[PDB]
């Protein structure tokens, strides 16, 4: 605003602001890292989504859905037919305290009551006997599904009394007032890889973007170093790993983590995420409020002010993205946002210190997101490809053309459009609720021919 303050802009320009060279020798550290597990050890996660088949697209029947965490959850049946997916779904809210719980005994105690009110009201019971998946997103141990094992709690979730099978777990709740079949407990990081490789045959991935950020791609039982048990299983080709880039470059020594990056951690459930705590959807808004408030100190703005908007972590995701989103420019939607909020008053050369760090903190958040999506893809060398990307942070102030036109960057890509692009970033079919549909599909199929579905018994 102020060229004084043009020179505070300028520096967070250099904090906030990451290229390629930076974004190009984190894609190579996220090669060994990739590798890492995978082989026998490895501090970045990797579980396979225990997705052994491809699927056909022409496969068809009734399965169910539900995707847990947000605040709603959601249930769908449906059919398929010919490369095509019919489900029916809603779901009710995270009934407001579900963080702090303990039990599925209340936390699973509902999803039931919610699959009531389900049937009774589109069937209104059925005749054969449906099948079922649940997708896990807090911490994936998956060894099968039917299992679906905690790993490590999170999601920004609570409901405690969980850290167990906090996963096989729903399932006796099934039984116990009951009705069905619990075939597999995944991740929605490859219904995205699964469903929409059903709907989209050249799609490559599976990545997604909220509060965690994430991906998965399908590696080839050679590739992995679960290969000590095996039998029916291809032997060498198909095999969909649950990646979890969640715990990317923690051992520190390579994220370019800035400085505010530092703090979210210690203050908060601490030293925890590194690649989604600097890559995130939903851990950005707040870093907003780091900023604001070093700034607030060696008093740069909201010039004599109230700050109650220092609550530790006291504002969100939504906020700097309609900061962002900030349509006339003058910027008088952040002129309300904060008033009556914080209710704050600067100056436009304010409005403009703030609009500044909500981009960059956009731009290298999405930017430093897809540069994931190619250490991958170059790992297992991929040309070309779709990406089934989602999360609600793709429906985010300016963003889908980051990770895009950012991948070019990685790659270098001298192209009229992401279109035309040589790799390209497509929305992917339901990834949460339809890979599993169509995740159970092949689950069950599998298992008659007795084929296969773990790790050998």
């Amino acid at each position: 605003a102020a060229s004084x303050d043009x020179s505070l802009v300028e520096v967070h320009x250099x904090v906030f602001i990451v290229p390629p060279x930076i974004l190009q020798a984190v894609v190579s550290i996220a090669t060994t890292r990739x590798d890492d597990x995978d082989s026998a050890a490895a501090s970045i996660p990797m579980v396979p989504g225990w997705v052994l088949k491809q699927v056909x697209g022409s496969q068809a029947g009734s399965f169910l859905a539900i995707v847990m965490g947000g605040g709603d959850l959601e249930v769908i049946l449906i059919x398929l037919a010919g490369y095509q997916e019919s489900s029916i779904x809603a779901s009710r809210s995270l009934a407001a305290s579900m963080x702090t719980t303990a039990i599925p005994s209340d936390l699973w105690g509902n999803x039931a009551x919610s699959n009531a009110a389900f049937s009774s009201x589109e069937f209104s019971s059925x005749a054969g006997s449906v099948p079922l998946g649940f997708t896990f997103x807090e911490a994936g141990a998956k060894e099968x599904v039917i299992k679906g094992q905690i790993t490590x709690q999170a999601x920004a979730f609570s409901l405690a009394x969980l850290x167990k099978l906090i996963s096989a777990m729903x399932n006796a709740x099934f039984p116990a007032g009951d009705x069905x079949x619990x075939v597999a407990d995944i991740x929605d990081s490859h219904g995205i890889l699964x469903x929409v490789n059903y709907t989209d045959a050249x799609i490559k991935m599976g990545i997604i973007f909220g509060s965690g950020v994430n991906a998965a791609y399908w590696c080839d039982s050679t590739x992995i170093a679960d290969a000590a048990d095996a039998g029916x299983x291809g032997g060498a080709g198909x095999m969909x790993v649950c990646c979890x880039q969640d715990s990317f470059r923690k051992a520190f020594p390579s994220l370019p983590q800035i400085x505010y990056x530092x703090t979210l951690n210690x203050x908060s459930p601490x030293a925890x995420k590194t690649f989604e705590k600097n890559s995130x959807a939903k851990n950005x808004g707040q870093s907003l409020r780091d900023v604001l408030m070093x700034y607030k100190x060696x008093g740069q703005x909201h010039x004599x002010x109230a700050x109650d908007f220092x609550a530790a972590n006291v504002e969100n995701s939504s906020y700097p993205a309609k900061i962002q989103k900030l349509p006339h420019f003058d910027l008088r939607x952040x002129x309300d946002l904060f008033x009556g909020d914080q209710g704050i008053a600067x100056k436009t050369x304010m409005k403009x210190v703030v609009r500044r760090x909500l981009f960059l903190i956009a731009a290298y958040a999405f930017r430093l997101v897809v540069c994931x999506i190619x250490a991958i893809c170059q790992k297992k060398g991929y040309s070309s490809g779709h990406i089934a990307a989602x999360g609600s942070x793709r429906d985010y102030s300016g963003f889908s053309x980051n990770s895009a036109t950012x991948n070019x960057n990685i790659y270098g890509w001298p192209q009229s459009a992401x279109x035309s692009k040589p790799i390209x970033i497509t929305p992917a079919i339901d990834g949460e609720g339809a890979a599993x549909x169509v995740i159970x599909s092949i689950a069950s199929s599998q298992x008659x021919x007795a084929x296969x579905s773990a790790x050998x018994a």
